[PDB]
């Protein structure tokens, strides 16, 4: 896999994230990332794809130590984390041909497990809109409490 790169935007009081919601496939909501092109370092990918569907321009505020990165069936993503962003900050998509919508969520009311179906004694998960966000919602808590307390 190519490896992704992409941001955690979070605003002045560190209680919420900017989530991004696709169409078809990335029909739910996840941070802002994308793939990287030949040659192109990871702080450049990370604000080019934040840009593309945000319209906000993070390349001031990348901390090149600040980030958390997971391995999903052997496809690398890495996250810078942004904290400090106004809530009242106009967003807008380049690309509205693969953003359907941009909104805050409060970080402590997000999943970080999909539930069961031991009610109805059948295996797997259920459908959670916040799947493609929910593996960095518990190593982010983490950070956030080592960093601030
Ligand atoms: C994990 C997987 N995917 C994504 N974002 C994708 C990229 C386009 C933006 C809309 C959401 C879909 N985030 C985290």
């Amino acid at each position: 896999g190519v490896p992704t790169y992409g941001a955690i935007i979070l605003d002045e009081t560190l209680e919420n994230v900017l989530l991004v919601q696709g169409y078809l496939a990335k029909s739910g909501w996840g941070f802002p990332k994308g793939k990287v092109n030949k040659e192109e370092a990871p702080h450049d990918c990370a604000a080019r794809e934040v840009f593309e569907e945000t319209g906000f321009d993070i390349k001031d505020y990348i901390c090149k130590d600040d980030y958390i990165e997971l391995r999903i069936n052997d496809q690398l993503a890495r996250l810078y984390i942004i904290p400090g962003i106004p809530k009242d900050t106009k967003f807008n998509p380049k690309t509205r041909r693969e953003i359907r919508n941009i909104e805050w969520f409060s970080i402590e009311k997000l999943p970080c497990h999909r539930n069961d179906m031991t009610p109805k004694s059948k295996l797997g998960l259920a459908p959670n809109k916040f799947f493609m966000a929910i593996p960095f919602i518990r190593p982010l808590r983490d950070w956030l409490s080592r960093r601030f307390g």
